[PDB]
C-alpha cells in the first residue's frame, strides 16, 4: 500500500540521502551539495509557503520517494511537478503511482490548470513515462542547463487538465 | 461519558492525522496537506485568537474527534461551527454528542446570537443531524467549494438562539 | 472613471469614509477607525494576497472605494464591497465600480464565483446588483447588527460562467 | 451642532492638556501627571486594543472634550463609560449630549447589554446628569479611591439597554 | 499543615485542570477554556506584574486551591481578592484558611487599605464566608455577567482596613 | 542618444505608473495592482538579490521605459529578459536599441551563456523585434499564462552567446 | 506658579542644569550629562513608577525641576529633591516647589513619609525644610563626595501625620 | 571552615526557600513573595550590574545563608550591606563571620569609604553584632518600613574605612 | 572507495582537530586557533554562502581530510581550491584523489573557467601533486604570507578549464 | 591635494564613479550599483577594518577614489585600487593618489606589502605603478571577464623594505 | 574666560575635522581616519559608558578644543587623560587651562586616585606642560606605539591625588 | 606532554574555579568575583574578538593552567600577556612552558613587535621568571592597583621581538 505523504521535518533525512547524490541531481538538473541544515532552514523558510507542496512517497514499508509541486501559481493556474525515486526502490513503479497521485492532486484538489515540467532530452525513460502520462513536449530549450561538465537541453513538457479530464 | 476540551499542543498529533487525511477533509472542504510543523505554527499563532474556539472530542478513554468554533463575530454575535468525527468511530453517536455540546458553549458561555455552518448538499447524514438539533438552510451556494475535482453546492445552515431556547 | 490600486496616500479619504455612521451601515461595519490604524492596518496587509483594495475616481477627485476581499485560491470565489461617497450618489459611479470589479475578479484574478451581503432593505444595492447578474442565493436572518437592530442579509452571488453570456 | 468623532494622534495635544489638571482627574480618580510622550506611547499601544474606544466630543468650531468607552467586555457584554468636558465649555449641555451619544454608540453598534461607570459621590452634577440618561446607582464603593488627601467613596451608577429602550 | 505559596510555573498544570473546570469558572464568572501553552504564556507575561499576586493554598499533602490578590492598586491601595478550591478538596475549611491568609497579607504586607470581590448572589455559601470573614455587600451589579445562558447579578462585596484592625 | 542605468529608489514612482497600467502589464502576463508602498519594499526587499539586474531605459532628456535581467542563473547562465517602454515612446525604435544594450550587458559583462524570455503569442511586435536580434522560438507554452479572461499561450524564445558573437 | 510633568521639549532647561558645577554640588550629584544621555534616560524612565519629575515655572518661563524618586509603594515613602535656577534665586521659588511637590506626595500619592538628603553646610536648605516640617533624623558623617570633599549629610524627613496638624 | 561565594544560578533554588520565608524577609523590610522564575529573571538581569555583590555563606559542607553588598556608588564610596542566615543555623556565630568577610570584601577589594545598613529597632540581635564589628548608629529612621501590619523603626548604622582600620 | 562529501555541521569536531593543529595549519598560510565554538558560528554564519563549497574527504571508514572551493567568483569563473588531508593518513594517496574530485566539482558542475591555489614554494610535495592534475605556476608570491616566524613566499598555481579537458 | 576618510555625503560621486562602463571595466568591476545598494554597503562596512575608502580631491572638488581593502592584519599586506574620474586625466591625480595610499599603508596601517592587479593591456596604469616601485610578480591569464572578453592580470607588488630604500 | 563642557552629538563636526588630521592624531598614537558616521556611532554606543567622560574645551567665543578622561578604573581609581587644542588655537595656553579643570575634575568630582597619561618621546611640549601640572615620569615604553613609518616611544606620566593636594 | 590549547566553552568550569580564587586575582589584579554565568556571557561575547587569545595550559593529564594574550592591537602591533597556573600545579615548571609557548605563538604566529605585561612589585618571583625569559623593567606605575586593601604600584615589564630573535 503505496502512498503521498505532507513532507516532514523528520523525513528531511532520507531527503538530505536524497539531495546528495550526484546521480540523481544531474538527472534533476540541481547540484549535489546540501548540507543537513540548510535543508532544514529551507524548510523552515518555506513552512508556509503556499507556492510549494512536498509529498514523500512511502510504501507499505520505508519511503521510498519524494514528489514536489513547486512554483504553484494561483492567477495562471500552473505548477512544476518533479519526481525523485531512490535508485534502490527504482523500477517497482514506485514513480508512475506517485506522478499520477501528484497529477491528480494537482488538478482536483489544488484546481490547477496545467501541470509542466523539464526534463533531460537524453533522459529517454522519464521522457517515456511522462508522455505515458499524458504529457506533450511543448519545448527544446537548447542548452539550458549544464551539469556533468556540458551544457544539456532540456523538454519542457506539459499537461493540460482539459487533455485528463477526457 | 463523552466530553469536549480545549484544544491543548500535545493534541496535535491527533489533529495531525485527522487534517492530512483525504475523505475526511473533503466534507470540510479543506485541502488535506498540513505538516505538523505548520500545525504547531498555526496553534502557536492563534494561541491567543479569540476569534476561535477549537476543542478535543473524548469519550471515557481515547479522543474521537475535533469540534471548532471559528469566525467568532462578537458584534453580529455569529460564530461558524464545525466537526469532526474519525471515521473508525462514525455510528456511535459522537457527532451528536459534540455538535449539542458546541452549540450550548456557543450560546451559554460566549453569548452568541446565531451559529451557522457550511455543509455539503450531498452529505445528507451531516444535513440529518444538523437538522435534529435545530439548523434551518437558509441559503444554498452553488459552486461555491471545490472538492475531489468537482465544484460543490453548499447549504448554509444556521440555528438562531432565540429558536434554540423553546 | 477609473479604478485604482489603492495607496497609503489614500488612506486619508478612506478615514474620512470609514467614520461615517450612515455609510458603514450599509457594509455592516463599526463606523470607528483613527487615521493611525487604517495605516496599520494598511501596512499589515500589504502584501496580503487575499485582499485587492481599489480606489473608484472620476475625471477629477476620487469618488470611492472597491475591496475583493476573502479571495479564496482554492475554491475560486472572493466577496466584494462597494462604497460610493454620498455626495456622489445617483450620479452611477457604483455601477460603473462594481462593473470594473466583476471584470478585474473574472478576467484578471481568474475566479469562478463572486459573492456578496447586502442589506435586505436595501432596495436600490439589490436592483444594482440584480442588474449585473447577481442571484441571491439565500437569506440570512438576522445575520448582522447595526443601528441597533439585527438585519437580515441577502447573500448574493455570479458565477462567472453566468457572466460568459 | 456638537458630534463624537474618533481619538487621533493629533488630537492628543489636546488630551494631553486635560490629563494634567488636578481638578479634572480627581473626579475621575486618576492623576494629574502624564507626559506628552507618556500619552503617545499609551495611544500607540492600545491603537488596536477592542476593550476601548475613545471619542472626541466637539461642537460646531472646536473640539471641547472626550468621551471613552473602556473596558469592553465581549461576553458579558458590559463597558465602562467616562467623560471630560473642558471647564471652559462648562453650563452649555455638551457633558448631556456627548453623554447621549455615547449611550446610543453602546448599545445600537457595539451592541452591549449593560453600561456602567464609577462617579464620585461629591460629584451630584455627573450623577444628576447620568440620572436624566436613565442611570440607576447600584452600590456605593466607600474609600474605594484616593484622591485630594482623602479616601473617597464613588457610586457606581448602571443603565441596561432593556431600561434604556423604553 | 495549610500554607499558601507563591504561584510557579511547575504548579501551572493543577491550576490548568482548574481553569477548564465549567463547574467552578461558572461561579467565578470565567470561561472554562484556557490551553496550557495559554496559561504559561500569561504565567510568562505578567510575571514582573505588580498588579498580581497568585498563591496556591496548599495542605500538609497536596495542593488544595489557589487564591489570588489581582488588580492591585497603589493609590487608592485596593485589591480584588478570588479564591478557587478544588471540589475534591471542599468542605475541609481550605477556603476560609486561605481566604484569612490572603486579608492578612493584603492588609499587613501589602499595606492595602480596602479589599473587594465579585460574587454570585445566587451563591450563598460564598457570601455566607465572605460576610464571616467581614466582608460587606456595598453593591448589586444587575446582569453584570453573562454565564450558563443566564445574565447573572452579582454582589460587590469588600471589607476595610479600620473594620478588620477592630 | 538612448542609454541603460541602474534602477534608482527615485525612480519607483516611473516605474509604478508602468506597473498599474492593464495594457501594459498583460504582455508581461502580470497583474495591474501595486501599491507604490509594495512597490519600495520590493525594491528594498530585493536591494542585495543577484538574480536580479534592472535597468531603467532613458532618451536623451527624459526616462522612456525599463529592461530588467530577472532569473540569472550563476550554475547555468542564463538570465530571463524583460522590457517596457512607455506606451507614449511607441515607434520611436526604443525597444531595440535598449534590447540590444540589455544583451550586450547580459552577455559580455555578466558572462551569461543564454538569455531566454516569454512573450504573448498574439504580440507579433515583441516576436518580430526579438527575431530582429537574434531570438529563436524554442517552445509555444499553451495555455500557460491567465489574462484578459483567458488561458493565453506564450513562445518561449532565447538567444544563445554563440549565436550571438557571429 | 506650577508644577508640571517633565516634557521631553523640557530636557534642554534641565540639560542646562544638570551641567552647573554650582547646582548639582548641593545635590551631591555629577555635573556631567550630555542631553543625549538625559533624552534616553527620559525615554528609559517614561513609565517607571517610581519617579515623579516636575518642572517649576513661573508666569512666564521655566524656572527649576523637582523631583519625587525611589517611591516605595509598600512602605509609603519617597526621597523629594528640588533645584531651582540660580539666577531665580531668593524669589520664594524653592519654598512653593517644595509645598506643592510634599502635598503631591501625601494627597495624590497616599504617601506615609518624605525624606531627603541635605549637605551639613547648607543652611539656607535646612532652615527652608525645617520651615515645611521636616526633621532631622540622623546625620551621615562623610555620606557624599563633591568639590574635593567628603560632606556630612542630614537626612531629614516628614511624615504625614505630621503634616495634617 | 566557614567561606563566602559568588552568588551562583544554581543557589537560586535555596534563596528561593529564602526569599519566601515571611519570617526572615521580615528582618529584610522584604516582601516575602517571589517565584523561582522572577528570581532567576532578576539573576539574568543584574548578572553584570556592577552596583551590586550578592554573595553565599556557606560552611565546610552546606550553604547557611546570604550577605550582599548593593547599591554600591563608585563616587562617594558607599554602599548597603545585607545579611541573611538561615534560621536553623541561627546562634552557631556564622552571622558574624559572613558579616566580617562582607566588610572585608567592601572595603579591601571594592576600595570602599564607608558601610552602612538598615536594621529594625527592636532587632536587639542583629543590631549588637553590627555594633561588635564596629557600626555607629547615625539616624532613627521612624516608621520607615512597613512589615508585618506596623510601620517600624529603623536604625541607620554606618562604618567608616578609617574606623575600621583602627 | 574514497569519496567527497558535503560539510555538514556534525564533522566540525574533526575539522575542529583539524583547524588547531600548528603543523596542518601552517601549510594553509592559517592560523592554527579556533574554538568549536568559534568554528560552529563561522559554519551557521556561511550556511547559504554561495561563494563557499566545503567538502569532507572520508574513505570506506573514517573521514580522512577536507577539500574546499572558497573564493567563487560567478562574473569572472573562478575559485580558490585548498586541500588538506589529516598527517596520520599521509602518503596513502587521499589528496591526489580529493583534488581530482574538488576539479572535476569546480569545473563540471560550478562551471567554472579556471582555479587557482596558494602553495608554499618550499612545498615541493604538495607542488608536485598540483603539477601532475595540470596546474601550471603563474607567479611567485615572494613574503606573502607569514607563518613560524618567517615571511615565506608562496607560488600562485592555476589550471584552466581548456587545459583540463586536454 | 588630499587624501580624506570616505564619507556617506560622497556616496553619490562614488555612485557616479561606479556606474561608469569604462570606468570600472579597469578594475574588472560590474558597472551597476544603486545609490541605495551603496549606502547599504557603506553602513554594513562601517566598521570593517579590512577596508580603508578614501575621497581624493584637489583644490576643490573630488576627483577620485582610493582603497586599501583586503588589509590582512597577521600577513601585513593589502590589495590597492584607484580610481581618477576620467574628465580629470592626465592631471597626474593618479600618481599623487598612489603615493599617498601606499604612504598610508607603510606609515600607518604598519603593512609588509602592497599588492594590486592590474589589466595587462593597460600599459599606462602599469607604468604608473612599475614608477612607484611596483614589480610584477606574475601573469595570470584569463583572470578576469570585462567586455566581453577574458582579460590577463598582472599581479604587481610593492614591498615595504623595497620602498624605504 | 575658556571653560570645560560635555561632549554632545552636535559637536561631533568639530571632533570630526581633528580625528582625521594625521598631524594631530600622530600625537595620539591614533590613526587619522574615522568617518562621521562612525563616530556619531561611536558617540551613540558609548553615551551610557561610565568609563570615559569626554570634554569640550571652549574659549569665550568659539570651541577650541576636546579633553577626555578615559579608561575611568572605579577600583584601582586611575584614570588615563587625553588633550587636543586646535592647531589655529595653539600658542594661547589652552591646554595648560584645560588640562587643570580637567585634573580638577578627576580629583574633585570623579573622587578618582590617580591621573595617567601617554605622551610621545619627541613631543617635549606636552611633556613640559604636563610636567607643570604636577605629572612625573613613570616609565618609558619604546617601540610601544608605530606612526609615522616607525615604532615611536612614549612616557608614561602620572599624577598621584596626594601630590596634587599640597 | 604539555600544551596550549584554545579555550572552550567546556573549560569555563576549571577557568571559573581559577577566576574566583582571591589568592590568585590579587596577585592578577583582578577581583575574585565571576559567577559562571558571567563567565559564560563574557565567553560568548568576545567570541569573535580578535584583540585576545585565550589558551588553556594542559599537562599529559588535567589542565593545569591559562595562559592569555589580551590588548592584542595590530597597528603597534604589541599585547598584554598574563599567565595563571592554578596553586595545586605550583612549582612543576607549568608557568615557564606556557609563558615560552605564547611568546612563541605572539612573535612567530600573530606577528607582534612588542609583548607586555604588568606585575605586583612585591611578587619577585613572577617578575624572576620574566626576567628570565626577557621582559625588561620599563616602568614603575606607583600605587597603580588596588587590592588586599592597599594601593600597589605594579611593574610594567615588556620584551621586543627583536630581543627576543636574537
Amino acid at each position: 500500500a503505496m502512498k503521498l505523504r505532507a513532507l516532514e521535518y523528520s523525513d528531511l533525512l532520507f531527503v538530505h540521502e536524497l539531495n546528495n547524490e550526484y546521480s540523481i541531481m544531474s538527472y534533476w538538473f540541481e547540484e549535489p551539495y546540501e548540507s543537513l541544515t540548510e535543508l532544514q532552514h529551507l524548510f523552515d523558510k518555506h513552512l508556509l509557503d503556499e507556492s510549494e507542496r512536498r509529498f514523500i512517497v512511502e510504501d507499505e514499508n520505508q519511503v521510498v520517494g519524494i514528489v514536489e509541486l513547486v512554483e504553484i501559481n494561483y492567477i495562471h493556474r500552473n505548477c512544476e511537478i518533479q519526481i525523485i525515486i531512490k535508485p534502490e526502490f527504482s523500477g517497482k513503479g514506485y514513480a508512475k503511482f506517485a506522478f499520477e497521485k501528484a497529477i491528480i492532486y494537482a488538478f482536483n484538489i489544488l484546481n490547477m490548470h496545467k501541470i509542466y515540467l523539464y526534463v533531460d532530452a537524453d533522459n529517454k525513460k522519464a521522457i517515456h513515462i511522462y508522455e505515458s502520462q499524458g504529457f506533450k513536449t511543448e519545448g527544446l530549450l537548447k542548452e539550458q542547463f549544464y551539469t556533468k561538465g556540458k551544457y544539456k537541453d532540456a523538454y519542457f513538457m506539459s499537461l493540460l487538465k482539459s487533455e485528463y479530464i477526457l
